[PDB]
């Protein structure tokens, strides 16, 4: 009678806990012992997102789908990332390279080569790595690049209306 | 009596249980019933870290502010990728054409355009893709960029010291 | 004993809705009291995935190699984004610029140079901030760049061949 005071207590302090340790919304009713559904919010690749009823449907839309500010649209191979201090975003990128990137799906890392002439002086000859946008054969193009300072010192990228000008 | 000894038993198994599924090192107190608060560690954009004491709260934190090595500081609309195989980063990036990548706040993304020439023998002739840093009057300069090789085969980026030098 | 009837109900609500709101594959076990351990996939940056059996341990491996197609393999300092809207991507990246992406181990930001002419009328001649692929003294050569449009209009970045070909 006593114990059974003591358990009821004590469910209660339980499901408490287990609402206020899911958050979500969780609350715990000691009328029928049910937790309530949490709600995660998730977010789309497409504009939207989702409510997710369970942990562990909002990790799965995490991997699937991304996390807000970042989306992957792709069904694709995960991205590999096995260089020291590199990143690798994007279906099927790798970036095995060091203290590099591959960026875009099947965007790989090949080894930066050193250009200090070809012209001598250029700014940015000794690379630590290489920033990939793409791979052989499945390469992008780089749009909305502002143009970059024209000098000695300039590790800007130049865009195409400032080849055309000096042409 | 043997139904409350067996209830006891159930409901620390229970308490145990949700414990070890929770993690974060939550545990369970059988003499009042009570899960410990979990902690789960975020990143914050600041470099600093978040402490969470229940998983919503986590979730939300990693929509909010990013995952380790990932941030974008925001709070404005979400980035989108409806592309085939298609990444969009950050507040406001867009990317709808396939195979492509919009990154920085407000990038868009239009189809590439192939130039063979324009002057011949260009590489990367053929793009699968746009990789773009920007949008028409918002557009980025790239920065840090190592010099390219010069050369009939190198789809590298070319920094401005290197248009400097051939000028 | 109706009150043993209701609390034995009553955790087996408990249970169910605990084992409900963590997904995972968790289940309640009426005998014993007992959630099954949760099963929570995160994706590894070498090209495998991970088996969690707790939500902390599937936070934690989140923020330590990634989500699914977003890696950056490194144990060093967190990227840092405090410019307004900005995206800081890898360890020890800094974006503190506003309106800019550091991507890249080590990248940083500065602000934009705007640049008009050097040779006049450069498309892209009002940037909105940086794209920062590196550092000073830690440039990337930024590789698999398709062609771009060589023309007064055109923010398309160049690559070597186009520079080879005009000289």
């Amino acid at each position: 009678s006593t114990s059974i005071s003591s358990i009821t207590t004590n469910t209660t302090n339980l499901g408490n806990s287990t609402a206020a340790a899911l958050g979500g919304g969780a609350t715990y009713d000691p009328a029928t012992g049910a937790i309530s559904a949490p709600s995660y919010t998730t977010y789309n690749a497409n504009g939207t997102t989702a409510t997710n009823t369970s942990v562990g449907a909002a990790i799965d839309n995490i991997n699937a789908n991304g996390i807000k500010y970042f989306h992957a649209n792709s069904t694709d191979p995960d991205s590999v990332a096995t260089g020291t201090n590199s990143v690798a975003i994007g279906p099927n990128a790798v970036a095995n390279v060091d203290y590099s990137v591959a960026i875009g799906s099947g965007a790989t890392t090949s080894a930066a080569v050193p250009v200090a002439s070809a012209f001598g002086g250029f700014a940015g000859s000794a690379p630590i790595g290489v920033f990939s946008v793409g791979a052989p054969g499945a390469e992008r193009q780089i749009t909305n690049v502002a143009a970059g300072r024209i000098s000695a010192a300039s590790t800007d990228a130049v865009n195409g209306s400032q080849l055309y000008a000096t042409n």
